[PDB]
């Protein structure tokens, strides 16, 4: 919905491929260089700015679903 987490599926140096609901995008990892496939990330202007796990990604999606329903 807005800055929704994506799943890191590939890492090549400072560039990752990250899957956002089926749509893969290239994402820069310079700010989080330890990121690995299987991690989740929040992305701002093409750069991963937070690394998170699946559990937290789920909770964020649940919150979005809730705010959207509430509005």
């Amino acid at each position: 919905c807005l800055a929704v987490p994506g799943k890191v599926i590939e890492v090549n140096g400072p560039v990752a491929v990250v899957d956002f609901g089926g749509v893969k995008r290239e994402v820069r990892l310079d700010l989080m260089p330890d990121t690995k496939p299987g991690d989740w990330v929040i992305v701002h202007t093409g750069f991963a700015i937070e690394k998170l796990d699946e559990k937290k990604a789920m909770e964020i999606l649940e919150a979005w679903a809730e705010v959207e329903k509430a509005m």
